[PDB]
């Protein structure tokens, strides 16, 4: 499948696609504002994320830092990146069918845009600003507004317990953007699409 990252941020970003134990694709690569990198992901990929990571720092080899969604000190993401990060997900080719969402289960960094570019099924959007209006409690000082299980670790925040509800804080979220995840047990944003379909992830799509 085919995934067009575009940054319409004015800022640069880093993106990044991974499954967790592996790239999709390169793994990573700056976007400059205005700039796309397109992408090729595995039919079947399962866990399937991209995401932003803003002010990064890479030397030659590859190997730095990034404020936001840093992947182990890599531009070419191996494993998932530190929160704050809003999450474009998917799993693909998943008995016929593409599964797509944003999360904000770990934070939120930069607005996104997670569409399809073929037929079948619609996009979804997470765009509000939300590191503006973060509680001061989630306030990421390298930048960004983290999710409660990343600060607080407690079974409630994070559902260890696979019993948990909605909190004032995954809340704040969900009433900045309702068709993203907001906690584990949030009732559920994804959208089926057909099967291959392949998509366009934006990020900062109003501005």
């Amino acid at each position: 499948a085919t995934f067009e990252i575009v940054n319409r941020c004015s800022y640069t970003v880093w993106a990044a696609a991974s499954k967790g134990d592996a790239a999709l694709d390169a793994g990573g690569r700056q976007l400059n504002s205005g700039e796309s990198w397109t992408i090729n992901v595995e039919p079947g990929t399962n866990g399937g994320k991209i995401w932003a990571r803003t002010d990064c720092y890479f030397d030659d080899s590859g190997s730095g830092i990034c404020k936001t969604g840093d992947c182990g000190g890599l531009l070419r993401c191996k494993r998932f990146g530190r929160p704050p990060t809003t999450l474009a997900e998917f799993s693909l080719n998943q008995y016929g069918k593409d599964y797509i969402d944003i999360s904000n289960i770990k934070g939120f960094n930069v607005p996104m845009n997670f569409s399809p570019t073929t037929r079948g099924c619609r996009g979804v959007r997470c765009a509000a600003d939300i590191v503006g209006q973060c509680p001061a409690k989630l306030k990421a000082p390298g930048g960004g507004c983290n999710d409660a299980c990343t600060v607080f670790q407690t079974s409630e925040y994070c559902c260890t317990t696979g019993k948990c509800g909605p909190t004032e804080y995954s809340r704040f979220f969900k009433r900045l953007c309702p068709d993203a995840f907001s906690y584990v047990l949030d009732k559920p944003t994804t959208v089926t699409c057909p099967g291959s379909s392949n998509y366009r992830v934006t990020f900062c799509p109003t501005a």
